[PDB]
Formats: C-alpha cells, sequence, structure tokens
C-alpha cells in the first residue's frame, strides 16, 4: 500500500517513513503544498499528515483531497501534537508521540475500509 507522509519536520518525516517501510511503499512531503502535487501525480492509498504546519494546515490539506475527484476517496490520518458539517475530516486521528504499532494498525484499518 502506498502511504503519502506530510510533515513539516524531516526528523519526524523520515522517522515515519522509515518505520512504516517494512509493509507500506512510503512517500514523503515537506509540506501540504508539496505533498497535494506529488498526491495528484501519483494518487497514494492513503494520507499521513500533520494538523497544525507552517504553511497549509492540515484540514486545508484534507480539503483539497475531499474536493479532488482523484483523491476524494483516500482515507486521511491526522498526527498532531493537539488532541462543522461542510468541513473536511480526517479518517482518523492519532495523538504524538504516536506508538508505531498503533499507527501501523490504524493505516491497515483504514485501507481495509476504503477497499
Amino acid at each position: 500500500p502506498k502511504v503519502l507522509i506530510v510533515e513539516n519536520s524531516w526528523t519526524m518525516r523520515e522517522t515515519l517513513r522509515l518505520l512504516l517501510s517494512g509493509e507500506f511503499d512510503c512517500t514523503t512531503a515537506a509540506d501540504g503544498a508539496s505533498g497535494l502535487q506529488q498526491a495528484l501525480a501519483h494518487p497514494p492509498d492513503v494520507l499521513i499528515s500533520d494538523v497544525n504546519m507552517d504553511g497549509m494546515d492540515g484540514y486545508a490539506l484534507c480539503g483539497h483531497f475531499r474536493s479532488e475527484p482523484t483523491l476524494k476517496h483516500i482515507p486521511v490520518i491526522f498526527v498532531s501534537g493537539y488532541a462543522p458539517a461542510d468541513q473536511p475530516v480526517p479518517d482518523a486521528y492519532l495523538v504524538k508521540p504516536v506508538k508505531p504499532p498503533v499507527l501501523i494498525a490504524q493505516l491497515h484499518a483504514l485501507l481495509a475500509r476504503a477497499e
């Protein structure tokens, strides 16, 4: 399964990528804008994103995903330090520090549901 990881911290971005590389094909991006570009080009099976970012925030990124016919179906997982009907919402939300095993299980559940 292709997992797209959007996160401002390079050390954190690198951590998830390596930890998930076992059973997932991970793509990595430093911000929403970059993440969205890569997604449109090759839609991932699931998105992992931070919420409070430097530029575009998690919900706006999710918002773009929900609006793009090509990514609308992609389940989204929010990973943040912090815990309306017309606005976008993630399919799952994990609060840092994230326990690797929990994250993995979440990915599989979401990936299975979307399918």
